[PDB]
């Protein structure tokens, strides 16, 4: 097809080389994704007298750098100018100059487009199967055949008209989450005006806010004043909402990164608008007339993440394609067995002079074509989609249906502690280090600088409603602080007579700082004046050496804490004495950890979920392997593991790299007891004798000195801890490139860009639909809370993957026994009537339908479903079986051929038409026979699927064909063969047909369950 658009571009217009002028530009699709096009250039006059080509693709602008780069590149958004110009920027001054560069950088319209249902037919009719079918209807035609041409062309057309109906049916549902356009409030000429969302071009500045109507974010914008409380779930999909800060108190030295600046400063496209906080009228700046926080538009058209990820959705794929290698070897070797057995056609034919020639090529092309079975890729789409619909039911759904076949194949599993093997909301005991010991006192009696620590630390935020919603480690350490959160930032006790605390400004969460601060002041007792106390929390080990004055015990106290292996805090507190009002703009978010005073620490307990030991134990007995990928403290992710039995060696060991430069890395054990430097050898004798985990920190030091060792050393590794996102990516690239198949089941934002690349990937999103950022993109998405959508997946992968081996050993058998007996029993003179090669591809349709439809079983086995076709398994078997059936064949041949009356007369007039016979009798009777055989041996029961009776549909189906074949063969009423036009037999060899095809049918089940059992 696609091939096939290059030939009518060039009958159209021809190629132009010449850059002076080019009507038609072929586009390069890439081998990763997209499709080959053509586009006509746009010729436009330029105001400076420069002129640039330009053309769009997938609607994705690129242009022609005749100026310096002198090829062809995509249009420069701007996003790419400095942080700081755009504190100073302005924004567009004039309308006309509005339209103008609208114009020449192009618009954006997040309208998608849809495909007509006749479009969509038309454009699948172009597919090369479906012509090599039509072309194979029309050569039954030729043969005469005209039935089996209607009916073959009926069910091809058929099932490609549902193929389309279910990709308009999806089709439908991306219609269903396109966003209307809508009119927005924003800034041009110096001025504030009413305007549609789809005439929006980067470099405007709109003032955005709560749309009464709870209209979407149009696009991705830039939040240059203000504080707004925005739910990106559809989009990011975090139950907790993020915030957003101002970047007019930003400095503009910075220079923005949108991997970095990401979460607090950049509003994405897509999201839903819940609270905006304007700006203080002293502050001078953008004046809204609507008072909402204004915002620069950074990203547009399908460039945004959104839309970027919904055209990837649309023009990535119409349906799945499997034209794979193993197909295309199938096809060859049926195609090899069909051009021996046209060979012997050929031959035999020529050896009589009197038959036509042409005629007999037609037939030699008859049977050619029906070698190549024309249900083919048919099956394995229908295998896909029932196996989509049935997982379906476990309230999961897949974004892209292509890796579910992949499922099968894992050996490796990720898993992820947080918020998946434990559930977030959880529970604190009690607030630690504030007593003598590692007792942990309750927070009752925690002094009142920790109450004041504690309650004001928290980015917690109320909604118009007011309902408290944040982090779950925030919101349950503010529920056993128990103070009010107020919608004006002010933290009121419920039952202590203390002063509330207002907050000034929240300093967030930085992964690379591994800490956070809140700064804000509070009154004097007895006297109006301000005094401004900071409380900050982050990393533990981090937040040791900030600490101005420390205990001893503090690391000793930590270590003990995260043996217990809940989650330890540490909490601090600055006096910083009397601070003005602009002081407080002034000091920079780095300068309040200075000069830190120790507080305490929040011991934070994590509860294993249950459902979690049964399944992680069964995902074991699978023969499988399983890791954990995690960022809390290492040994309390060794506390985890060893509880749901991840580590089940006598001692594990950390490592850690040394503190001196030079000094070769040394484990520890969680006792410690064990200590041994890395040896260059291979790990699996430790492996063998001990547990090994790797913490982040020594992986980076691994990754800084040499790759090498770190590579040999992940596969035998149960435990990553202290991971930042971007070595989970690292480590599940680093799995891939091993060769073993990669399942990781994440949650977090963290675990987005891991579950991009991961081999098999499934997205959790707790209550609820969030719909999170990976959940858009992920391999799979699940909407139920537990882990054990990771079995029921695997399940589902072993089951398509079984029933697509089921499927072509079915199919090879089939289509060689169709094709040799009537390939040669055409050349005896022997061809079949209408009506019982109809009946033949009437049963052939209906066992494949019905096979195609198998259920799988409730637990799962030890033992693997075979990796793929390309196994010595299969081929054996099909041979085995192929020649145990071709034998009784050639004898039921032989032995009726020595008992038919010769022809009366040499010449028969070629008027004449088909008139019955005895062979035909026989020949049918066998073919029939070897179906129902090939149904009912290679159908592989437990413990992969089913037993061979619950599958009723199968069950039925064949007992109808054996039904057939019984009556047939006795011949019991002679109105139905008479129908049919098959010559009565005498009983004293129905005797021997009889007992020849029982001996078939024992013979293939006897081989093929000794093979079986000796290659097992």
């Amino acid at each position: 097809g696609h091939w096939s658009v290059h030939a009518h571009c060039a009958l159209t217009c021809t190629p132009e080389y010449d850059p002076s002028k080019a009507t038609f530009v072929k586009v390069v699709p890439t081998p990763n994704n997209g499709s080959t096009e053509l586009v006509a250039l746009h010729r436009n006059e330029g105001e400076d007298g420069l002129e640039v080509l330009s053309f769009e693709f997938q609607k994705i602008k690129y242009s022609y750098d005749a100026l310096e780069k002198k090829q062809f590149l995509p249009v420069a958004f701007p996003v790419g100018n400095a942080f700081s110009y755009y504190q100073s920027n302005r924004g567009f001054q004039e309308d006309s100059e509005i339209r103008a560069a609208e114009k020449k950088f192009g618009s954006n319209k997040a309208e998608m487009v849809v495909p007509d249902f006749s479009e969509l037919f038309k454009e699948r009719a172009t597919a090369p199967f479906f012509v090599f079918q039509v072309f194979c209807v029309g050569l039954w035609c030729l043969d005469e055949y005209w039935y089996y041409s209607v009916f073959t062309l009926s069910m091809l057309v058929a099932f490609e008209a549902s193929l389309v109906q279910q990709q308009m049916r999806n089709m439908s549902e991306i219609r269903k989450m396109g966003n209307k356009p809508h009119m927005i409030q924003v800034y041009r000429s110096r001025k504030w005006r009413p305007i549609a969302s789809d005439e929006i071009v980067p470099g405007d500045i709109v003032s955005i806010g709560r749309s009464p109507q709870e209209n979407l974010v149009p696009c991705d914008v830039l939040l240059l004043r203000g504080r707004c409380i925005v739910d990106e779930a559809m989009l990011t999909g975090e139950s907790v909402p993020q915030m957003k800060e101002p970047i007019e108190d930003l400095s503009p030295d910075r220079v923005l990164d949108l991997q970095a600046d990401s979460r607090l400063h950049v509003i994405f496209g897509g999201t839903k608008v819940v609270q905006h906080i304007p700006p203080q009228k002293a502050t001078t700046g953008l004046k809204p007339v609507d008072s909402g926080c204004v915002a620069y538009v950074l990203r547009t058209g399908f460039n945004t993440s959104q839309g970027k990820l919904l055209r990837t959705i649309l023009f990535g794929v119409k349906r799945v394609t499997a034209n794979n290698l193993e197909t295309f070897i199938f096809i060859l070797f049926l195609l090899v067995f069909a051009i021996a057995a046209a060979a012997y056609v050929w031959i035999e034919g020529t050896k009589d002079p009197s038959r036509n020639r042409y005629k007999l090529f037609l037939e030699c092309t008859l049977i050619l074509t029906s070698v190549v079975p024309p249900e083919l890729p048919i099956e394995l789409s229908l295998a896909v989609n029932t196996s989509l619909i049935a997982l379906a039911k476990l309230y999961m759904y897949c974004t892209e249906p292509f890796r579910i076949p992949f499922a099968g194949k894992v050996e490796v599993c990720c898993f992820d502690k947080t918020g998946t093997l434990t559930s977030d909301s959880l529970v604190v005991r009690g607030v630690a280090g504030l007593r003598d010991g590692k007792e942990v006192t309750p927070v009752s009696s925690i002094p009142v600088e920790t109450h004041r620590a504690l309650a004001s630390c928290h980015s917690l935020m109320q909604l118009d409603d007011g309902t408290l919603v944040g982090d779950p480690l925030e919101k349950a350490m503010l529920t056993a602080v128990d103070w009010t959160l107020t919608k004006d930032e002010k933290v009121f006790p419920r039952s202590i007579k203390t002063q509330g605390l207002k907050i000034h400004q929240r300093f967030h969460f930085a992964s690379a700082l591994k800490r956070m601060s809140v700064l804000a002041s509070y009154e004097k007792l007895g006297s109006t004046d301000l005094c401004y106390i900071a409380a900050v929390k982050g990393a533990p080990e981090t937040l040791h050496s900030m600490f101005s004055q420390c205990p001893p015990d503090y690391h000793h106290i930590h270590t003990e804490i995260s043996r217990e292996g809940a989650r330890v805090l540490a909490l601090g507190y600055k006096e910083l004495g009397h601070l003005t009002h602009q002081q407080a703009r002034e000091v920079k978010r780095e300068a309040l950890e200075c000069s830190l005073k120790f507080v305490g620490f929040i011991v934070v307990s994590c509860p294993l979920k249950a459902d979690s030991k049964a399944v992680i134990r069964e995902i074991q007995n699978a023969s499988h392997r399983v890791v954990m990928i995690t960022g809390d403290n290492p040994l309390t992710a060794c506390h985890v593991a060893q509880e749901l039995h991840f580590i089940e060696k006598a001692h594990t060991l950390i490592l850690q790299p040394p503190s001196e430069k030079g000094r070769q890395c040394e484990w520890r054990s969680i006792d410690g007891s064990i200590v041994l430097p890395l040896a260059r050898g291979s790990p699996k004798a430790l492996a063998l004798e001990y547990a090994l985990c790797l913490t982040g920190d020594g992986l980076a030091h691994l990754q800084a000195t040499d790759p090498q060792q770190l590579l040999r050393l992940i596969p035998h590794v149960q435990v990553f801890a202290r991971v930042a996102p971007k070595q989970k990516e690292f480590v599940i690239t680093s799995l891939k490139e091993l060769g073993y198949v990669t399942l990781m089941c994440g949650d977090g934002t963290n675990d987005v860009g891991a579950l991009k690349h991961a081999d098999v990937g499934v997205a959790l999103l707790a209550n609820a639909v969030k719909l999170g950022d990976a959940s858009i993109a992920a391999p799979f998405t699940s909407k139920l809370s537990s882990i054990q959508c990771i079995c029921h997946v695997i399940k589902q992968g072993r089951c398509t993957l079984v029933t697509t081996l089921q499927m072509f050993k079915i199919l090879a058998l089939n289509a060689l026994i169709l094709a040799y007996s009537q390939s040669v029993l055409y050349l005896e003179g022997v061809k079949f009537s209408d009506f019982q090669a109809t009946l033949q591809g009437l049963l052939l349709a209906g066992c494949f339908l019905f096979i195609s439809r198998s259920k799988p079983l409730k637990t799962l086995s030890r033992e693997r479903p075979l990796p793929n076709i390309f196994n010595l398994y299969t081929i054996l078997t099909v041979m085995l079986q192929f020649f145990v059936h071709f034998l009784s064949l050639v004898y039921l041949y032989r032995e009726a051929q020595a008992r038919s009356p010769e022809k009366q007369e040499q010449f028969v007039d070629l008027y004449k038409e088909f008139e019955p016979s005895l062979v035909n009798s026989t020949v049918y009777i066998m073919a029939m026979a070897m179906q129902m055989a090939t149904f009912a041996i290679n159908y592989k029961g437990p413990p992969f699927m089913e037993s061979l009776p619950e599958n009723k549909p199968l069950v039925w189906s064949l007992a109808v064909s054996l039904l057939a074949i019984i009556g047939l063969l006795l011949g019991s009423s002679p109105d139905f063969n008479s129908q049919f036009g098959l010559v009565d037999i005498p009983v004293e060899f129905k005797l021997v047909i009889a007992q020849v095809l029982l001996l078939d049918f024992c013979l293939a089940l006897l081989a093929d369950r000794v093979l079986q059992f000796f290659l097992g």
